[PDB]
């Protein structure tokens, strides 16, 4: 069980002005720290943020959070569930800023909501240094779905923060799970309300609404008004200096959702078949030069904090093994691969996919 700590700096808030926070379980004999970012879509204007506040409030406020939370998957402390990092210090940072962990804007008399995701990460790191993070050797910033994209947007800033506070010996790394999207053509198409708004347009509006921030090198390449590009992994990843391991289903359920694909009634005709085969090929292509990656040919969404994350294999190697091999490479390894991308072209052509 990880136990809740609300941030001591009460100016760093969730959407509704309530204090943000984190769940922590220490491991006194370890110098490894795992900070995990929760996901859960986003909202980009007053009307659709108000809708989210009615029926997804724990993603916008801490007033109802529980005092503890069970560590699952990579946040588990039992070697059987977590062969990778079971003895690490474990941190779960709830997502209550609806801004893909990018915002830096306070609630005020001209802002109904606060969007402080980027500042929430920075403040969690600050306060953890007084609880043991000052003695760490490796800080792994992990995340799933919107939290996976948030890793890509924040890993280099965390590294810069620790360097300027005087801790250059801590190695900062990233683990981005299910946050690697494509700004591709949709299967069927509409004009930008909430759902008809393609991600590129919804993110462009989000950024102005949240006062979003993106990594510096990427910001300098794309420049004013085009920062939305840095929310797409294959565009921001080449600009990053910290080592980042990428986990991505080739047929991600959230990617199909934004593409207006619904697999139902099961009779796939030629146009949809070619669309789905082309999406898998495109995702494979963006990963060819990512040396640390795990990309199975499955229709699913998220993996690393799920209890049975040990079951899926690519070319005979599990995800927890691939992550251990990555640890060893950061000291090519015989029988310990780090780049694992399926080549078969249809969902579930890998027999180990989640059912
Ligand atoms: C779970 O919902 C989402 C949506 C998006 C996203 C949408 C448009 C552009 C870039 C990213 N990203 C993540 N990581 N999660
Ligand atoms: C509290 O957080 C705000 C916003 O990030 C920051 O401006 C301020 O310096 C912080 N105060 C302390 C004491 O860390």
């Amino acid at each position: 069980d990880l136990r809740l700590h609300l941030l001591l700096n009460t100016s760093v808030t969730c959407n509704d002005g309530s204090p943000a926070g984190y769940y922590l379980k220490e491991s006194r004999g370890s110098r490894r720290w795992l900070l995990f970012l929760e996901g859960g879509w986003y909202c980009f204007n007053r009307e659709n943020c108000d809708s989210r506040y009615d029926t997804m409030r724990r993603l916008m406020s801490s007033r109802d959070w529980p005092r503890t939370r069970t560590g699952t998957g990579i946040l588990s402390s039992q070697p059987e569930e977590n062969p990778y990092w079971w003895n690490a210090n474990m941190v779960f940072i709830p997502y209550c800023s609806s801004d893909v962990w990018s915002g830096a804007s306070s609630k005020s008399e001209k802002n109904e909501y606060a969007f402080m995701g980027a500042l929430i990460i920075q403040e969690v790191v600050r306060e953890l240094l007084g609880r043991g993070l000052s003695g760490a050797k490796v800080l792994l910033l992990a995340g799933s779905s919107a939290g996976g994209t948030g890793v890509l947007l924040n890993v280099d800033r965390v590294a810069e923060q620790l360097e300027k506070l005087g801790y250059p010996a801590i190695q900062v790394r990233g683990l981005a799970d299910s946050g690697w999207f494509l700004d591709n053509k949709q299967y069927r198409h509409t004009d930008c309300d909430t759902i008809t708004c393609a991600p590129t347009e919804a993110i462009r509006r989000g950024i102005r609404y949240w006062n979003g921030v993106v990594p510096e090198r990427c910001r300098r390449q794309f420049q004013e008004g085009e920062e939305w590009n840095c929310f797409f992994g294959y565009k921001v990843y080449p600009t990053l200096r910290s080592p980042v391991f990428v986990v991505q289903w080739l047929f991600d359920e959230a990617q199909l959702t934004v593409d207006n694909v619904h697999l139902t009634g099961q009779p796939v005709q030629e146009g949809l078949r070619l669309y789905i085969q082309n999406l898998g090929r495109e995702l494979r292509h963006t990963l060819k030069d990512v040396p640390a990656s795990f990309a199975p040919a499955c229709l699913s969404h998220e993996i690393i904090i799920r209890s049975h994350w040990t079951d899926v294999q690519v070319k005979g190697t599990s995800l927890p093994r691939a992550l251990h091999c990555w640890d060893r490479s950061l000291h090519p390894l015989k029988g310990c691969p780090v780049h694992l991308v399926d080549s078969c072209p249809w969902p579930h052509c890998n027999p180990s996919c989640p059912t």
